[PDB]
DNA sequence: TCTAGATCTAGA
DNA sequence: TCTAGATCTAGA
């Protein structure tokens, strides 16, 4: 098992065995909600179309893909004892919010992800990252994970777009894996988009493109995914894998 | 630290360490602007005189002090999923505004404080509470905080009166802590702000220490010119100590 | 994920 | 002068 280099709310590392068990085979895997990329990192498709609405995330991935050595070098300098304190963390959070440079923002993004509170990635309505200091003994610098990501990324394309747009990219040889923000147990993922996601999936399988969706197992998701074969993963509420197979 | 059971604009929980560092010792603590009472709840004076101009607040505190179990039981019934929606919130707001019963108003006051917009407590000129719905996922019911408040309240007296009147209650064994509405970065006027400092000067002349907290501005530096000023840490906070 | 809470704004 | 809605902010 390969770990993602980012800590991420909704990370699927623990559910990889269950996901892979139900994920059909194909030439290409499309992930409309790539997040930290645990599925991408633990599968063997010949190519990937990885997308997410988070622009900082997609920019970061392209930089890791194309400028690996420069990135690892710059990022590694921030993972020292000297940056592990509140005064430094908040100055870097401010530096990040004021910068318009893709490379520096990407470098700081990793620092904030691992020195910040519980690995949260959160912004206010003005687009400013506002996660507080996480007070860790020693954040782990994901050097091996970054190199592995960059290697796998040579067969991927990253897109910053909403799910309806990346899913429209799927074709005959694609398999689509959707891991939308969790459903209930502004400027976020709504219940209407949750329902709409299921609708697009029904449209794709009608065209012989398989789709697997992961979400909590609730009365609502049961309803949204009524046209899929449901698989429960016992784990609080259980996890659900809705498979739309041609 | 102990949390107040009400959410409250101007709450001093984050500033408790700083306040206590400069608050003198004595038998009795007088708080002319008690608000949610975080200082009262995190100090250990033998007795307290707690006052505020808000009548609903003082009425509520007396009910919590004297009828703790009945109050908690009644209040707890409103902290359920079924009351967490706009339709119910606005009907309870109207119920509160039409009621003249101290107990029911006290019970609804807590509901409105935690289901309403950002813990605001606001009324129009007709005396009607007009804070909108706050749309929280699950407002916290402060059961532990209510019991602690009631316990501490056994050594307090609550008064609904303006600051000049409660400060006149201080005597030889009193320490006065004032947390007036914040100074600009009826309502609380700049004249009352200045008047407050004047009373403090009169109290310390009589050997009664007074600590006042406010924002650190050029106006407050002027009002509290006769005090020993301490700056804490958005503008900085100022603690003005009038020590005999 | 939980939680307190220093405002802003249009306008019969 | 006032009324009354606001679907957030940011630390832990
Ligand atoms: N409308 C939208 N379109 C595409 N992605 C979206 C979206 N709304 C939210 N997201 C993205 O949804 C992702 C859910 S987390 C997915 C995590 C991933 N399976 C892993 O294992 O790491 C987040 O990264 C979020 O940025
Ligand atoms: N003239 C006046 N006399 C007494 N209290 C007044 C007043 N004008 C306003 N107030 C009260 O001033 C309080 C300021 S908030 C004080 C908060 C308190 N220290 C805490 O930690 O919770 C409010 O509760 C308000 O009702």
């Amino acid at each position: 098992k390969n770990r993602a280099f980012l800590k991420w709310a909704g990370g699927k590392y623990p559910l990889l065995d269950d996901i892979k068990r139900h994920l059909p085979k194909g030439e290409c895997l499309v992930e409309p909600f790539v997040g930290a990329g645990s599925v991408f990192l633990n599968t063997d498709f010949s190519r990937y179309i990885l997308a997410d609405i988070n622009s900082d995330l997609i920019s970061l991935y392209n930089i890791v893909k194309m400028r690996t050595d420069e990135y690892v070098q710059a990022a590694r300098e921030l993972f020292v004892p000297e940056t592990n304190c509140a005064e430094v963390y908040y100055q870097f959070r401010e530096e990040f919010n004021k910068s318009q440079d893709p490379f520096r923002r990407a470098v700081l993004f990793l620092y904030l992800n691992r020195y910040g509170y519980n690995g949260l990635c959160r912004y206010n309505l003005r687009g400013e990252f506002n996660v507080p200091f996480g007070r860790y003994k020693k954040p782990y610098f994901p050097e091996a994970e970054l190199y592995h990501f960059a290697e796998k990324a040579q067969n991927a394309f990253f897109y910053c777009e909403s799910y309806a747009d990346s899913m429209a990219r799927a074709d005959d040889s694609s398999v689509v894996y959707c891991d939308p923000p969790y459903a209930p147990l502004t400027n976020s993922f709504t219940l209407e988009q949750q329902a709409h996601l299921a609708e697009i999936a029904e449209g794709l399988v009608e065209r012989h493109i398989p789709v697997l969706i992961s979400n909590h197992d609730t009365m609502l998701t049961r309803e949204w995914y009524q046209r899929a074969k449901l698989h429960v993963v016992k784990v609080k509420v259980d996890e659900l894998l809705a498979l739309y197979k041609p």
